[PDB]
């Protein structure tokens, strides 16, 4: 009986094991020892992100009415200027691994590159890459764990204190002379709401880009034939950023308080609860997608041209008028990458010997991917 708790070692070593069992039997499933309820459904989780009136959500400030407008123009008008750095950042960051012709896209490559991306969105400087890097996982840790030794918490907390004493003296700077960078704009509204935007905008923009181009390589390589399909037409790298999002979301719950009393399901919640959307379960359920535990970049019930946008089939960036403000942004980026990782890395194969593994509840990724080419 699903009694069974999602938060379980059990659960963790395999997510999409449980999906079925879960959508189908217990639908919006019950925790114990957080008080919380975790919606399995497609068209359940779709209706809770269509509506913030009556389900509310927080930004990921936590512990240390919309402008969302103007950070997607600027992302819009940015995205532009930022392509040929995106692009360096990822030559660079290659260059040190093509003599041995093996990697790890996962710990040598993919952190170092999200890093430098957000750096440049921020026109932070990177040879800094590291601090920012270390601290931006400290916050990041704090935000999706469960529960924290006193030392990690110690930790996390530092980090935190780290970056603000960091970041605070720029934002005087550029107050007083901007640039083409977020940062600058964000200064032309208080001191203290800029760090917190700058802030969100460095764990949102970070977290999740270097997940998935590791999630699109693996999977790519695990159907050689599918990759092959890339290797010889590059426009269809989109559609398999897009049928990864689908197929493993790095972003594998989303939070939303409830304004109210209300139902969504058989059970029926009350006010001030919070609800977890399990994304997994959603683009793996078969009442959205067919053959939906297929991995097909060709499947005709993807909705590419609409893969990127507010209102998409899969749900890896929520849905609706809350949705990941860098989608437009997010696609290019990883576009890039992805191009360029193909290019550089001649004939990759996954490593002889190579074990694969997933780590993440809230967030999910690789562990490391080792990859060997020419
Ligand atoms: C790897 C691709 C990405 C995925 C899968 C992803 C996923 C998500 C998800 C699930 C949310 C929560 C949406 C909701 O509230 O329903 C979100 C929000 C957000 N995303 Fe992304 N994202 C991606 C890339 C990016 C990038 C490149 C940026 C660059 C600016 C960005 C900026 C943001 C911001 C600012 C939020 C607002 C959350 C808050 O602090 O209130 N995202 N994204
Ligand atoms: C930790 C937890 C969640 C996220 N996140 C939120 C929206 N997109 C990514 C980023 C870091
Ligand atoms: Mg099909």
């Amino acid at each position: 009986i699903k009694l069974f708790s999602v938060l379980s070692d059990q659960f963790q070593n395999n997510p999409y094991a449980y999906f079925s069992q879960l959508r189908e039997e217990d639908p919006v499933h019950y925790e114990e020892s957080i008080d919380s309820y975790f919606i399995s459904r497609y068209h359940d989780v779709r209706y809770i992100l269509q509506h913030p009136d009556i389900f509310t959500t927080k930004s990921l400030v936590e512990r240390a009415a919309k402008r969302r407008i103007v950070v997607r123009s600027f992302i819009g008008d940015a995205l532009d200027h930022l392509s040929p750095l995106i692009k360096q950042n990822a030559e660079n960051l290659l260059a040190p691994y093509l003599e041995r012709g093996k990697s790890d896209l996962v710990n040598d490559f993919g952190k170092t590159f999200a890093v430098c991306v957000t750096m440049d969105m921020l026109g932070l400087d990177k040879r800094d890459h590291e601090k920012i890097s270390e601290w931006h996982s400290g916050v990041a840790d704090f935000i999706t764990s469960i529960s924290q030794s006193p030392e990690a918490r110690a930790h996390s907390l530092w980090c935190s204190e780290q970056l603000s004493q960091y970041l605070m003296p720029v934002i005087k700077e550029r107050r007083v002379n901007p640039g083409s960078d977020l940062i600058s704009i964000l200064c032309t509204l208080s001191d203290k709401d800029i760090l917190a935007l700058i802030l969100n905008v460095l764990l949102a923009a970070t977290e999740p880009a270097d997940k998935t181009l590791a999630l699109m390589i693996y999977h790519l390589l695990n159907n050689p034939e599918q990759m092959n399909d890339v290797l010889a037409d590059r426009s269809l790298v989109p559609r398999a950023i897009a049928e990864t999002l689908r197929y493993k979301p790095p972003v594998q719950l989303i939070p939303r308080q409830l304004s109210q009393d209300t139902v969504v399901g058989g059970m029926e919640i009350k006010k001030d609860t919070i609800v977890f959307c399990m994304i997994g379960a959603a683009n793996r359920d078969p009442e959205a997608f067919e053959q939906p535990d297929v991995f097909n970049i060709h499947r005709e019930d993807l909705g590419i041209k609409s893969a990127f946008s507010g209102a998409a089939r899969h749900l890896a960036f929520g849905s609706g008028i809350h949705n990941c403000v860098g989608t437009a942004f997010a696609k290019n980026e990883i576009e890039i990458v992805a191009n360029i990782v193909l290019d550089k890395m001649r004939n990759i194969r996954l490593e002889e010997d190579f074990c694969y593994a997933e780590s993440g509840l809230y967030t999910r990724g690789p562990v490391s991917l080792l990859v060997a080419f020419d």
